[PDB]
C-alpha cells in the first residue's frame, strides 16, 4: 500500500502538481489544499529535523533520497511515511520533476 506524487522542480520550491488517488486519503487533505504548494505541510512537532535535512540536500543536489518521517494527517493525527524522492532529468542533465512514493510504515 502506498501512494505517490509528483513535484514540479522548474519552480523553486518544488511544489506538488499530481497526487495520488491515496495520497489523499491517506493524510486527509484534498486538491484544494495539495496542489500547488510544497510537501512539508506534512510535518509537525515529532519530524526529525536531521532526516528533513537528508531531503533538502538530496533536493539541491538532485539526487534520490529515501527517508522515514514522521508526518501528520489534517486531523492532527500522526503517521509513519517512508518517503523515498527520485530526480527526474532532461536530456540535458537538469531536474525537471521531483517523483515521490510514499508508504505508511506505522503497521
Ligand atoms: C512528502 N513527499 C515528498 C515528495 C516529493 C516528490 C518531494 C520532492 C518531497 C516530498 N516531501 C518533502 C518536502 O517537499 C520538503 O522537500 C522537505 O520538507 C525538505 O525540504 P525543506 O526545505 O522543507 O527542509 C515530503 N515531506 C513530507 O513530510 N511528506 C511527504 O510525503
Amino acid at each position: 500500500r502506498h501512494t505517490f506524487v509528483v513535484a514540479d522542480a522548474t519552480l523553486p520550491d518544488c511544489p506538488l502538481v499530481y497526487a495520488s488517488e491515496g495520497f489523499y486519503a491517506m493524510t486527509g487533505y484534498g486538491p484544494d489544499e495539495v496542489l500547488g504548494h510544497n510537501c512539508r505541510f506534512l510535518q509537525g512537532e515529532g519530524t526529525d529535523p536531521k532526516e528533513v535535512q537528508k531531503i533538502r540536500d538530496a533536493i539541491k543536489k538532485g539526487e534520490a533520497c529515501s527517508v522515514r518521517l514522521l508526518n501528520y494527517r489534517k486531523d492532527g493525527t500522526p503517521f509513519w511515511n517512508l518517503l523515498t524522492v527520485t530526480p527526474i532529468k532532461t536530456p540535458d542533465g537538469r531536474v525537471s520533476k521531483f517523483v515521490g512514493v510514499q508508504v505508511d510504515v506505522t503497521s
